[PDB]
């Protein structure tokens, strides 16, 4: 009975690291590929990092919130860290719940054109102000996506690469050649949310943008990065036209380069999956990634 057990250990770690804090209630309310999120005392979110990753950790995430809560002028709420424990082995962040409804393609489609346009304006304006921030104070929070893929590719070569089939290697090797040819990294750098997809966007009762969660991957990176998922054409995101539109509101950006950046990210996804499986040792992720490769080599 796994989640009853998870809630108990988490209740313990919270009251152990944060002495004055007493957990009267606690529930698992969410989980991404990095963290598990707990609603505590029905007002706080405590998340903890279960994924094995060093480049994107809670040290930097806390730095980013604290930077942004200081420099952003906006009525969009973001997490505000009231509790933190950071160690290499285990990290916790605690903050008052960002209250609201999560945006979905489903919610958006039944929105009036009027509510759609103001939401798209809210999103564009939030990205514009954050991408505009002088980022001197968190200058250590730079992210090099190219360099990161290079390291992950090295990890493949040092692990399972040789036991991959030829078309799998062809796939990886084709991506690597493209990654070395593209020009999408040659552009403007700034602070990006960097995981900016529907499921992090909260709406108030008027379907207005009220909150943004999970700056867990944020850093100084390509301006293009915050449009990767807005441009995504899947069933959990609204659609490419949505991203196209927001790119137009945002202004002063090469939409074609943006599209090239998401498409490169998209090509990497099966490899990212296999890498994610290798790092955390969840072999069903290596399977999926490997199977996803075959499903694209046959266009
Ligand atoms: N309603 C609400 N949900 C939250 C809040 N913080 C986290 N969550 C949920 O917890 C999930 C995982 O949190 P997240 O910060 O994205 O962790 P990650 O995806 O693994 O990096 C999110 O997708 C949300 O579902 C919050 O302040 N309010
Ligand atoms: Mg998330
Ligand atoms: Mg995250």
């Amino acid at each position: 009975d796994d989640n009853a057990t998870n809630v108990k250990a988490m209740k313990y770690l919270i009251e152990h690291y944060f002495d004055n804090f007493k957990v009267d209630s606690i529930e698992i309310i969410g989980s991404g590929y990095d963290s598990v999120a707990y609603l505590v005392n029905n007002e706080y979110i405590f998340k903890t990092k279960f994924s094995t990753n060093k480049k994107k950790g809670y040290a930097k995430e806390k730095a980013i919130y604290n930077f942004l809560n200081t420099n952003l002028e906006t009525n969009v709420k973001i997490p505000n860290i009231e509790y933190s424990y950071i160690s290499d082995e285990l990290s916790i962040l605690g903050y008052k719940e960002i209250k609201g409804t999560f945006l979905t393609p489903e919610i958006y489609s039944t929105m009036s054109e009027e509510e759609q346009n103001l939401l798209k304006r809210d999103i564009a304006s939030f990205l514009r102000q954050m991408h505009g921030l002088d980022y001197t104070d968190i200058s250590e929070c730079t992210i090099d996506n190219k360099q990161n893929v290079l390291e992950e590719y090295i990890l493949l070569r040092e692990t399972i690469y040789n036991d991959l089939t030829d078309i799998e290697k062809d796939y990886i090797e084709s991506f690597m050649e493209r990654l070395n040819a593209t020009t999408v990294f040659e552009g403007k750098k700034c602070l990006c949310h960097n995981d900016f997809s529907c499921n992090h966007l909260l709406l108030d009762g008027n379907n207005r943008l009220t909150g943004i969660i999970d700056f867990g991957d944020s850093g100084i990176i390509d301006e293009y990065c915050d449009f990767i998922y807005l441009l995504e054409d899947s069933e959990e995101e609204i659609g490419t036209n949505f991203g196209e539109d927001i790119l137009r509101m945002y202004g002063n950006i090469d939409i074609e380069k943006a599209k090239e950046y998401q498409d490169i990210v998209e090509e990497y996804y099966p490899i990212e999956t296999i890498v994610y499986g290798i790092k955390n040792i969840k072999q069903e992720f290596i399977e999926n990634g490997r199977k996803e490769i075959y499903k694209r080599t046959y266009k």
